[PDB]
């Protein structure tokens, strides 16, 4: 029998956005004890990348922060204060790969961590949203309402401001009901090799794909243009640039549908370029919702970007010389099935290795050890020659994953 929690049991906080505000949190959660429930909220879909434009806290006597990190910026805050302030505190984090790069970017050092997303995951919940795992656990409900949010609205609404607090209120609860959980699993020591490999990856700047302009959607129907794909990377550098410059989501300067197009047309002059209408208009965002209204506040910054711009991209990619235009196992068990028939049967052999282990465990079977280092494993046609606990290990899997795994994995390659 859940219960809805509508709003925090100590009410809806105001945001700190000036250094008097900063300094008091900081001293309160200097006097509290236990550990720091963390959260961010980002403008994505709206903004440029993933600045944070805020940040919650809450530690047991200190009560929910609501940080505005921009105006504190500008009011000129010391978040190695916030640091002092806390010390070696664990945060508790819900998917702390997502937030970790922020907060190192914002200047905050965590010293420890509990991550209730990967808990949840080691404990075997299949939906492991914040949502469905604080219901598992504590019989409450969160309804998660203001998630796609354009955090960068000035002032935040009390309904918003409500939100972000309810997503750090319940979080050193489920914590406690996790460890205790955890080690009666007996996945404790999983649980903080597990918490100690996202501090250590996440505590950093986020991954970014290899080749970046190559993420353009429908970009499949060109890989045979060498011309359209340097017409396609010339503009989604100068989309990326004008992006950031201008802080605001990439899509909403130009679209990948008018990128694709161009490539295909490739228009040679002025006349060539005005009939292609896409390239040739403010993007709209169209959702028949409330969000609507949202994106169009962008309105004033996409018209400060013309026509011209991309015109003048376009013409530079087409002076190229042809010279200079662009061109680990594959994830798809199809390529495997059709290239190489004989290393699939060593790795199906291996992957229902590793799912026996899943289910003796109760473990997910991408929680046990992570689907691409087994492929990587058995991409080779001298599988015997593995040694599975070290190339496993170089991999990046765990000590405990690889003393779980690795002799199992070793006799299923042998036969
Ligand atoms: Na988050
Ligand atoms: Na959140």
């Amino acid at each position: 029998e859940p219960k809805l929690l509508a709003e925090p049991r100590e009410g809806v906080p105001n945001v700190i956005d000036t250094l008097p505000a900063f300094r008091d949190y900081c001293s309160e959660l200097a006097s509290s004890h236990g550990s720091l429930a963390a959260d961010a909220e980002r403008a994505s879909g709206f903004r440029y990348g993933h600045e944070d434009w805020l940040v919650q806290f809450k530690r047991d006597g200190a009560g929910i922060g609501l940080l505005d990190p921009q105006a504190l910026a500008a009011a000129g805050a010391d978040w190695n204060d916030f640091n002092r302030a806390v010390g070696d505190a664990v945060w508790i984090l819900h998917d702390s790969l997502q937030d970790l790069p922020g907060f190192d970017e914002l200047g905050m050092e965590p010293q420890r961590l509990f991550d209730t997303e990967i808990a949840a995951r080691l404990l075997g919940l299949k939906r492991f949203g914040l949502a469905a795992v604080t219901e598992h656990f504590l019989g409450l409900t969160l309804a998660k309402e203001h998630s796609a949010a354009d955090w960068s609205y000035r002032p935040l609404p009390r309904d918003w401001r409500n939100y972000a607090a309810l997503d750090v209120e319940l979080l050193i609860e489920l914590e406690t009901k996790m460890r205790a959980e955890l080690k009666r699993q007996g996945k404790m020591e999983w649980a903080q090799e597990e918490f100690d490999y996202a501090l250590k990856e996440g505590l950093g700047p986020r991954k970014e794909h290899l080749i970046p302009w190559m993420h353009v959607s429908h970009i499949t129907e060109v890989m045979r243009d060498r011309q359209a794909l340097a017409i396609v990377r010339a503009l989604w550098t100068r989309r990326d640039e004008l992006a950031r410059e201008y802080d605001i989501a990439p899509t909403l300067l130009l679209s990948d549908s008018s990128i694709i197009e161009v490539a295909k047309r490739k228009p040679h002059n002025a006349a060539q370029f005005r009939s292609i209408r896409s390239i040739n208009e403010r993007v709209r965002i169209h959702t028949d919702s409330e969000q609507d209204k949202m994106f169009e506040r962008y309105a004033p910054i996409q018209r400060k970007i013309k026509p011209s711009m991309w015109k003048n991209i376009i013409q530079d990619a087409l002076a190229l010389p042809p010279s200079e235009w662009p061109d680990s196992a594959p994830k798809s068990i199809r390529v495997w099935k059709e290239r190489y028939p004989e290393r699939l049967q060593v790795l199906n052999r291996v992957r229902k290795a590793v799912s026996q282990i899943a289910e003796d465990t109760r473990t997910p079977v991408e929680i046990v050890i992570k689907p691409q280092y087994l492929r990587n494993l058995c991409w080779t046609d001298e599988p015997r020659k593995r040694d599975v606990a070290r190339f496993l290990s170089e991999q990046g899997a765990r000590d405990w994953q690889v003393s779980l795994v690795a002799e199992s994995v070793s006799r299923a390659i042998e036969g």
